[PDB]
RNA sequence: CUGUGAAUG
């Protein structure tokens, strides 16, 4: 810290701005707190002019402060003041700030601190200028690195949240490329980007404000991304991170038409295998909970009768799943769904049929199996829940098998 | 006999 300031209580902001030493204060733990308090006061027109010039008016200083642990806060603060100061330099200032960021977009996105300057600009700038920042995003392998970066992934998520889809449609098609989807989806941060894109592309209650034309644009982008997801959903559903994306599609009511596509193309005929997977068993659970009734019947039939019992012991698919360390959560789900249906906590009407009598059949199968195996089941936390679940109803009312 | 997901003072 410069010696002429040592920090005196009578230090004024104008002193700091006039001295040429603002960069010294801005990168200093104590000096930045002074500037943070100062710029919150009633600034004269010239004080603002000096701040605009010295904080967001000089490209190299702007980058040094934006990439600084303390200076990035001063940058965001001055950006806010510049956007709130509607003088005759307003248009020029915002244009220059867009140019500074655009010219260093990728490096700023990857920086722990400068990515906060990006996000604050995206949501605070006038929409027309914020859309220009989005155009400065890269389109090659650097975009993959941005989506899987611990910092830069939040830049993409911010774009998706505050910028209309027309501006970032290239990101949807970039992610949907089979080679790119595999890399991004199986990453801890990339999977958050994909899930955030899917939610923004959903016609849920947070998109009812869209015009018809923007709804059509959203629907077409959703269909392109859903095609790539459902094309490698088996790989996605078993992955430690991408299984959350499959769960989200299967469980979200506003993605109903895709839940049936995912179930039929990925989970059907693989329920026994996927029920024994650490990550995919959660997907199977969601599918049972949310499947349409016509499909749920096929899923139940696959568990009860889709596999040939073991030729030596007679162990069948239900026995494997009911006692498996992950499969038991699927069987519990099946039992809970049936008990909810017969007790009235779940409706049973679909497609012109009443499937009440079908839930009765599945419950009777499960009750009969649980009754016969009650002694083995009573050893386990899962078995005790299943027994308890059936008792509450009476009061009120990886090994593979040969598939069929 | 219980079973998995984000980066600044």
């Amino acid at each position: 810290l410069p010696t002429w300031s040592l920090m005196r209580s009578r230090l004024s902001l104008s002193e700091v701005l006039d001295s040429g030493d603002l960069m010294k204060f801005a990168v200093d733990k104590t000096g930045c707190q002074f500037l943070e308090k100062a710029v919150k006061g009633s600034l004269t027109s010239y004080q603002k002019f000096q701040l605009f010039e010295q904080v967001i008016g000089r490209k190299d200083d702007f980058l040094k402060l934006s990439t600084n642990i303390f200076g990035n806060y001063l940058v965001q603060s001055v950006i806010g003041i510049s956007l709130a100061t509607n003088d005759d330099g307003y248009t020029k200032r915002q244009e220059k700030l867009k140019n500074f960021i655009s010219s260093q977009m990728t490096d700023m996105c990857l920086d722990k601190f400068a990515c906060r300057v990006i996000q604050s600009s995206l949501q605070n700038m006038d929409l027309s200028l914020a859309c220009k920042l989005v155009q400065a995003l890269p389109r090659d392998a650097r975009l993959i690195a941005i989506c899987v970066d611990q910092n830069a992934n939040h830049v993409i998520q911010k774009v998706v949240a505050v910028i209309p889809l027309k501006n970032w449609e290239f990101i949807v098609d970039f992610v949907a490329t089979p080679e790119h989807l595999r890399q991004i989806c199986s990453d801890k941060y990339g999977c958050r980007v994909v899930q955030t894109i899917i939610e923004k592309l959903t016609a849920d209650s947070m998109n009812v404000d869209l015009t018809s034309a923007a709804q059509n644009l959203r629907e077409r982008a959703l269909q392109r991304l859903m095609t790539s997801v459902t094309n490698r959903c088996q790989e996605l559903a078993t992955n430690e991170y991408a299984n959350y994306i499959i769960q989200h599609i299967v469980s979200n009511d506003d993605l109903a038409v895709y839940r049936e596509c995912i179930i039929e193309k990925c989970l059907m005929r693989n329920l026994l295998s996927l029920s024994q997977e650490k990550f995919a068993s959660h997907v199977v659970e969601k599918a049972f909970l949310h499947a349409p009734l016509e499909l749920l019947a096929e899923m139940m039939d696959e568990i009860f009768d889709g596999y040939i019992p073991h030729p030596d012991t007679g162990k069948d698919a239900l026995d494997i799943m009911m006692f498996h360390q992950f499969g038991n959560y699927v069987v519990q789900c099946m039992l809970t769904i049936c008990c909810d249906a017969v007790s009235g906590r779940r409706q049973t009407k679909e497609g012109g049929y009443d499937h009440a009598i079908s839930f009765q059949d599945w419950l009777k199968k499960l009750h009969s199996r649980v009754t016969k195996e009650r002694h083995r089941l009573s050893r386990f936390s899962s078995g005790k829940k299943m027994i308890e679940t059936l008792a509450n109803l009476r009061s009120t009312h990886s090994l593979m098998l040969e598939p069929r």
